């Protein structure tokens, strides 16, 4: 097994990929923006906390600090083109708010087509290197019954997976229970 | 699309699954322990930071606070049974250190069989609800050459995916480049 000493950013920082990209939706007044975030993770079950790591370079970063509320939606692999598009253009140059979406109970924008989504209230923000971790508390849950299994998980092979550098995939349909 | 107000922990907090589980290896003197953590995420590229969210209920939690160093390894689907075993038993009752492993340059224990692994120095620990986020700085990188593509991405179909509640899978071989 090959090894090397970290000397700055890694040639590739994808050893832990793939991951499901969380589409972060945010609304400030009349403006809506969406931004995929593969750097996302559950952070607490009780209470339910979910986090997304966003670079201050993203237009979304400022909107999150202002709104202090946002959505995190999870989409079928069939929407790979849309998710990729949202992650390849900035709200500084294009109104991504025109992408088909609806407003949640708390007013956060939720990208349409998701099999599940969370409406979150910003709890804390922490800076770690070149990205800021936005910790949100889940205040509302959306589920597309026909696309989820008995435990609220996307059905077999439905989840969109991101491998990094514009490459996507999906899970195999077979699952195993050791 | 069904929706409901969060009233506490969700019946099932798996909407953002599956995820690649990071095997956390920690050593305190002669004692070695390993613990899968599906709640993991990249946190910074420059410098390279990686985090794992661990419950204070895990034996690993105390070990991490003592060692202040740990490894995060990523294993092929073929090791599903081993990873599951490590995540179904506690170091409080069994010596998981006997699982085949080697010591990294910084002395952290790395579970054998991984296609990649990070040696991490603990930078910060933050409490978010019922889990603590351990933020580590990548100081050394291990790679099993030939299993990652030119960009450093684990080849499609190789990674172990965790769906929650002891259910595992792997990515499909097919990929997409939108
Ligand atoms: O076998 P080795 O030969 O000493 O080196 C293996 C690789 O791991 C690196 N390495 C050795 N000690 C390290 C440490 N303590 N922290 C991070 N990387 C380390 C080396 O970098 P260096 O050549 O910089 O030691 C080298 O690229
Ligand atoms: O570089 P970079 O600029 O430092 O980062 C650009 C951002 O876009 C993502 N990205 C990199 N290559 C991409 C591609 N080909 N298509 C869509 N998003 C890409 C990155 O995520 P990843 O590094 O995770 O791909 C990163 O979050
Ligand atoms: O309306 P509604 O539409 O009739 O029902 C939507 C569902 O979402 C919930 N909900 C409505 N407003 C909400 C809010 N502000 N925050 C979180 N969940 C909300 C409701 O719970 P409640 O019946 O508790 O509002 C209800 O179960
Ligand atoms: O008590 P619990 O608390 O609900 O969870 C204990 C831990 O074990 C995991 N877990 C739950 N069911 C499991 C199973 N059947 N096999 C392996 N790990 C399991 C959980 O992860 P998940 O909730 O992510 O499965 C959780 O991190
Ligand atoms: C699949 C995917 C995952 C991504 N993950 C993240 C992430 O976790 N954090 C981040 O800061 N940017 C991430 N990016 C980059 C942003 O999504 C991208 O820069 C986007 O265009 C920013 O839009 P904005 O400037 O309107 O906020 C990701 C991109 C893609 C395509
Ligand atoms: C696939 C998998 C992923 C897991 N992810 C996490 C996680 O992110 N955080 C956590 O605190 N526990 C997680 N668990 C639970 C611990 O791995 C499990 O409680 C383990 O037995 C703790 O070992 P320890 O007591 O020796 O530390 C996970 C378990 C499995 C099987």
């Amino acid at each position: 097994m090959r090894s090397y000493r970290a000397q700055g950013p890694l040639p590739g920082f994808y050893h832990y990929y793939p991951g499901v990209p969380a589409v972060v939706g945010v609304r400030v007044e009349e403006r809506v923006n969406f931004c995929p975030a593969v750097w996302n993770t559950g952070l607490s079950a009780d209470p339910p906390l979910f986090g997304v790591s966003i670079s201050p370079k993203r237009f979304t970063h400022g909107l999150l600090l202002k709104a202090r509320r946002f959505s995190a939606s999870f989409h079928p692999f069939g929407q790979k083109d849309l998710v990729h598009w949202l992650g390849s253009h900035s709200g500084r140059e294009v109104d991504k708010g025109q992408a088909p979406h609806f407003l949640g109970h708390t007013g956060v924008p939720i990208l349409e087509g998701a099999y599940a989504a969370y409406e979150l209230e910003l709890l804390e923000v922490h800076t770690f290197g070149d990205h800021d971790l936005f910790v949100g508390r889940v205040v509302a849950v959306w589920e597309e019954e026909g696309l989820l299994d008995e435990k609220g998980r996307p059905k077999p092979g439905l989840a969109l997976l991101y491998y990094g550098k514009g490459l996507y995939g999906r899970p195999a349909e077979e699952t195993f229970a050791p």
